[PDB]
């Protein structure tokens, strides 16, 4: 390898890839070598002591919020890509519990739903017996926490397609928003789902997001539910003008601030 400058880093073999270097790591190595094959979830090259392939394309709302034509149908090309990904990890005991927007990327410039990767899992965990060996839900405190994980990963997903849909965040307006603004939002389950953009959204949108983000973690969606909404499976029935979005800083500041907050 050649390393090359900082993006972690990128570098050469004779083709380019990207190589994330961590300080003093086993739970996401692992994960990343049972799990990196999946066309969504960033493939791992080599581990040294890794190196991974690199994105070329950006974060998901920098495509998304500005060049890119981006509409009703186009939100659920994303959702339905990011969807089936997070269902086939937590089909495999895989709870992800940092599913923020800039750790969803894209391989290359065209902004093709396909080209969509799911690319940090340092903070990652593997349901595991006590041995420990891997187990999945298939198979049935540990169980207890892995509910509420995949949880925490379906409202995740939830926010995401609130800001794909209203080109706002649900719970913070600007990177200005602080944790005691922000958590009370969170807290009160209450999000605007009326008024002005919202009001040229179709109702099955509104149906998927206000299930996805629901107060009760039990009337929550599962990742498997979310796929079989008609938001995700009728296409055809979507609209196909542009979706309106505030500034992308101020967006992807409302973000930062949103997981500030929580893992706080
Ligand atoms: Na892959």
């Amino acid at each position: 390898y050649v390393v090359k400058e900082t993006i972690c880093k990128r570098c050469v073999h004779n083709m380019e890839y990207a190589v994330k270097v961590i300080d003093k790591p086993s739970e996401e190595i692992e994960i990343l070598l049972r799990y990196g094959q999946h066309p969504n979830i960033i493939t791992l090259k080599d581990v040294y002591d890794l190196v991974t392939e690199l994105m070329r394309g950006g974060e998901l709302l920098d495509k998304i919020l500005r060049q890119k034509f981006f509409s009703e149908r186009e939100a659920s090309f994303v959702l339905h890509t990011i969807g089936k990904t997070v269902e086939y990890l937590h089909s495999q005991g895989v709870v992800h519990r940092d599913l923020k927007p800039s750790n969803i990327l894209y391989v290359d410039e065209s902004g093709n739903p396909e080209c969509l990767r799911i690319c940090d899992f340092g903070f990652a965990k593997q349901l595991r017996a006590e041995n420990g060996l891997l187990m999945t839900p298939c198979y049935t405190e540990v169980l207890k926490r892995q509910g509420y994980d995949e949880g925490c990963d379906i409202w995740s997903l939830g926010i995401l397609l609130y800001t794909m849909l209203a080109g706002y965040t649900p719970f913070a307006n600007g990177p200005s928003d602080t944790p005691e603004e922000i958590l009370t939002r969170i807290g009160s389950g209450k999000f605007t789902l009326s008024g002005g953009n919202w009001n040229t959204v179709s109702e099955t949108a509104k149906d998927l997001v206000s299930k996805m983000l629901h107060v009760d973690p039990h009337q929550r969606l599962t990742a498997k539910q979310v796929l079989q909404h008609p938001w995700v499976t009728q296409k055809d029935k979507l609209p196909q003008s542009q979706l309106s979005h505030q500034d992308l800083q101020l967006v992807k500041g409302a973000m930062a601030a949103t997981y500030s907050a929580l893992n706080s």
